[PDB]
């Protein structure tokens, strides 16, 4: 019925199963954009709208997990939480960065290219990418590669400049917020 928040504050509830057809739409449109879907064929996938104080916010429980989330591009994203559920494999790439990087990207800064200190997997510009710290493999944002991982392995090697990953969802921004409620509340 309710929740509240941090940051985001108070927000009314409503969670419906997805239909037959939504789900079977949902399994196309993750297709081209990852490796494997990380669920299982038999997993629960429900929709969950939450209004709060700014406006709605729709996420996609897997088994009562926050995992999904349609962004303004129109492609299906996985939440932080989602990357702890299911871990980072299923990625078509992962790219690893620095401490200061890492911080930068938990306060809502996309990844520049001096800011990384590996790559993993093999993707192109445009595809579907986390951004880990290196040291403790902690997930801090999710977004698109503005490179290929071929080019980031020499870009990152000379430190040129220059965007490496655009954010779409990181560690602690209002979706982040609203799904630890949300994980929270299944606990
Ligand atoms: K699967």
């Amino acid at each position: 019925h309710m929740l509240w928040a941090r940051l985001v504050g108070l927000a009314r509830l409503e969670a419906r199963a997805l239909s037959k057809k939504e789900r079977r739409s949902l399994l196309e449109r993750l297709k081209p954009y990852y490796t494997r879907i990380p669920f299982s064929e038999k997993a629960d996938l429900r929709l969950v709208k939450a209004r709060t104080d700014s406006g709605e916010y729709e996420i996609i429980t897997v088994d009562g997990v926050p995992c999904l989330f349609e962004w303004s591009d129109g492609r299906i994203y996985p939440t932080l939480q989602c990357l702890k559920a299911f871990g980072v494999d299923w990625l078509k790439g992962v790219v690893l960065v620095d401490k200061g990087a890492a911080i930068a990207l938990a306060k809502g800064a996309h990844l520049m290219i001096p800011g990384v200190v590996g790559v993993e997997g093999s993707f192109t510009r445009g595809d579907v990418v986390a951004a880990l710290y290196h040291e403790t493999r902690t997930p801090v944002m999710v977004g698109v590669a503005e490179v290929d991982s071929s080019a980031l392995e020499k870009l990152y090697r000379e430190k040129a400049r220059g965007r490496a990953v655009r954010r779409v969802h990181r560690l602690g921004d209002a979706l982040w917020e609203l799904a630890q409620e949300v994980g929270k509340r299944l606990s």
